């Protein structure tokens, strides 16, 4: 396990996601959503070039499992997936030039839900989860978990967990007041209000 330190920008923007009063939490399930619609469509648009980038797998969806047990909501995907240098290097340069951006919209006027026209969107995970854990498989890399529960640091190893074929995992270790995102009626709920055009089937996995 290899630790790093997020730079001040993307530091400055999770305490503000983690400490800002903003009761609509809700809008992080859809920012989740609308990523792994986008990395669906990146594998399926290389695919059509180079059919073998789906020799790991050719099913392009989305799942939603809660475990009320764990107190996990995880967000699974079969998309493009993100390799190591994803991870530590270029998702870095996005969460840099993103946060700017959506911290110069902020300070006008706009609000917290906007944060995917930004590119971090990601980051609302923090609105209701205190630790998130990425589990991803890039094709042309190995499978790897980058982690973080804020407080300025991240880990990046090589994942010994079951293997995905390809595709990205957001684990979300819920706060303790947000389990009613387990719940299946609200999840649903949510599904219907923001992502109800999404084009792969979302499962709503049950307990
Ligand atoms: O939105 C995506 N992911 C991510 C973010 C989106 C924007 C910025 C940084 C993102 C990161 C995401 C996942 C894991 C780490 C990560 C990150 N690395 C960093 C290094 C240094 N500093 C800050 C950092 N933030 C995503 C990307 C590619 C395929 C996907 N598939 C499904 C769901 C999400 C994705």
């Amino acid at each position: 396990m290899e630790t790093f330190a997020f730079q001040a920008e993307i530091a400055q923007l999770m305490s503000l996601i983690i400490n800002t009063f903003y009761s609509n939490k809700e809008i992080f399930l859809r920012e989740l959503i609308s990523n792994s619609s986008d990395a669906l469509d990146k594998i399926r648009y290389e695919s059509l070039t180079d059919p073998s980038k789906l020799d790991s797998g050719k099913e392009l969806h989305i799942n939603l499992i809660p475990n009320k047990q764990d107190r996990t909501l995880t967000i699974v995907d079969t998309g493009i997936g993100m390799t190591k240098a994803d991870l530590i290097n270029n998702l870095g340069t996005i969460a840099k030039s993103g946060t700017k951006a959506f911290m110069e919209a902020l300070q006008a006027g706009a609000d917290i839900s906007m944060i995917g026209q930004f590119g971090v969107g990601f980051y609302s995970a923090y609105l209701v989860a205190e630790k998130v854990t990425v589990i991803t498989k890039h094709n042309d890399d190995e499978q790897y978990a980058w982690e973080s529960s804020a407080g300025g640091s991240f880990t990046v190893r090589t994942d010994t967990g079951e293997p995905m074929g390809r595709g990205t995992k957001v684990i979300l270790h819920l706060k303790e007041d947000q389990t009613e995102y387990l719940e299946e009626r609200r999840i649903k709920e949510i599904v219907k209000k923001h992502s109800q055009f999404i084009g792969y089937p979302i499962t709503l996995f049950v307990e």
